[PDB]
């Protein structure tokens, strides 16, 4: 037998000795080996309770990320409310390593395995676990990178969809790679391309989901409604450097002579509003070369508009911000528990 609980946990990763990469130098002093011979164990009959929204696993893996970038991304100048601290800005290496997060002696992670679960309420097939899966840490807004993916329909997940202050996380069951470059030898201008048909088709299928969660209503998507580039964009990390990237083309409802690529115009920043706390961070001018990234998307971050009760429609716009959504997504299904 086993009660809810909250305990410390403890990583587990294949990180490298020799790589300088950041994300492997932290995981080497900060993670163990991960496990070599995982074994899961099957409740039978065992139906259990999950809130991926209410989840404490979370605030330890923010905590740890948090840590992670402190150590590990260091920006020539950061402006925290008063404070200007200055120091050396070299330019680093960067790739996200998946992190197995793992529980102390006398704890265990239930696994929910029910493929249409929507990470809130019960889960009818449960597994035990010593460790969660490898949980690549990708920092971003608007859109979910590298993640997993649904394993039957597209879910949508929502602490309460009522609510139009909950964001709304959308998993895909078809990933859609994203292609983002900046040419060799303006430095600062940046494309990412996507496949036009793949993209809109996929739109169209979480278009579906939403009417069926919304009484069939009109679903229509718009960009953002003002607010900071990191949040009025689809911003990341790529190879150190921070992209900005405008995202209209993406929730163009009109999608017809549109089955192309679709070039996105992006910029790299220097200076950014930064995820961990407030404050301002600026970094050095980008390095040379053909800085890219090939990437998945996986998941899309939505916030209902309010006050349409009165109307036919629902219109969405990506919304990011907080990180922790990021962290739930691939965290939903899982659960700490103190064993009896
Ligand atoms: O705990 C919370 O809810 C808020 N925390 C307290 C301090 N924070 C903020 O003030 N902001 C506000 C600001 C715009 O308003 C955007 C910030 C942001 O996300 N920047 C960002 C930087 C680099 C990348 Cl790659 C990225 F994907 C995103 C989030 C952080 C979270
Ligand atoms: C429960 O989950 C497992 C994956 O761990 C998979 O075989 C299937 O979805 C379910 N299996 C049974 C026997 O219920
Ligand atoms: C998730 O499923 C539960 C039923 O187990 C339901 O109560 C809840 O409203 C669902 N949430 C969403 C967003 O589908
Ligand atoms: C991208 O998606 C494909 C299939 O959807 C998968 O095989 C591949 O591993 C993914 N790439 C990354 C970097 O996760
Ligand atoms: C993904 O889920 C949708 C329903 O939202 C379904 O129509 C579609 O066929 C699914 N795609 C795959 C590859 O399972
Ligand atoms: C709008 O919708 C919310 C949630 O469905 C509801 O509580 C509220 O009464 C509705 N209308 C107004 C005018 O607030
Ligand atoms: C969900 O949100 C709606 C609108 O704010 C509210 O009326 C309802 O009570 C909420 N449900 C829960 C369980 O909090
Ligand atoms: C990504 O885009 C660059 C430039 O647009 C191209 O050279 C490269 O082949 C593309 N890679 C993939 C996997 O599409
Ligand atoms: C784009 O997506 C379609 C449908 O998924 C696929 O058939 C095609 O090969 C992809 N690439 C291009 C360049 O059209
Ligand atoms: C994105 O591009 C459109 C036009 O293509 C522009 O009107 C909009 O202002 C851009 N977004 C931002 C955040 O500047
Ligand atoms: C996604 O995965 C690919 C392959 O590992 C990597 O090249 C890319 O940088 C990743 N994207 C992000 C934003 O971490």
């Amino acid at each position: 037998v086993w009660k809810d609980a909250d305990t410390t946990l403890f990583c587990a990763s294949d990180a490298k000795a020799y790589e300088t990469e950041v994300h492997n130098v932290w995981a080497t002093h900060a993670c163990v080996p991960t496990d070599p011979n995982p074994q899961e164990i099957h409740l039978e009959n065992v139906t259990e309770n999950f809130n991926m929204w209410k989840n404490n696993m979370v605030e330890q893996m923010h905590e740890d990320i948090i840590s992670l970038w402190d150590q590990s991304l260091q920006p020539c100048v950061k402006l925290t409310g008063g404070s200007v601290i200055k120091q050396a800005c070299p330019k680093i290496s960067f790739d996200p390593i998946p992190i197995h997060y793992c529980t102390p002696a006398g704890y265990v992670i239930l696994k929910c395995n029910d493929k249409n679960f929507n990470g809130t309420g019960p889960c009818k097939n449960v597994s035990s676990v010593q460790c969660t899966h490898g949980i690549k840490p990708v920092v971003s807004t608007q859109l979910l990178l590298n993640g997993s993916l649904a394993e039957e329909e597209i879910i949508i997940r929502s602490e309460n969809l009522t609510n139009n202050a909950k964001t709304i996380i959308v998993h895909l069951n078809k990933s859609v790679e994203i292609n983002c470059t900046r040419p060799s030898n303006d430095i600062r201008k940046a494309y990412c391309e996507i496949n036009g048909t793949k993209w809109n088709k996929v739109l169209k299928q979480v278009t579906e989901k939403l009417k069926e969660h919304f009484n069939n209503k009109t679903i229509i998507f718009q960009p953002p409604s003002g607010g900071d580039l990191e949040i009025t964009m689809h911003s990341f990390n790529c190879r150190g450097e921070f992209f900005y990237c405008n995202t209209t083309q993406l929730f163009n409802n009109t999608c017809k002579g549109c089955n192309g690529t679709i070039t996105l115009p992006c910029k790299i920043k220097q200076i950014i509003n930064m995820w961990q706390g407030t404050g301002q961070a600026m970094y050095a001018p980008p390095i040379d070369g053909k800085i890219n990234c090939v990437s998945n998307i996986t998941g899309i971050l939505l916030t209902r508009d309010g006050g349409a009760n009165n109307t036919s429609n629902e219109t969405f716009r990506p919304g990011g911000g907080d990180m922790r959504d990021n962290w739930r997504s691939e965290l939903y299904k899982y659960k700490v528990v103190q064993i009896e």
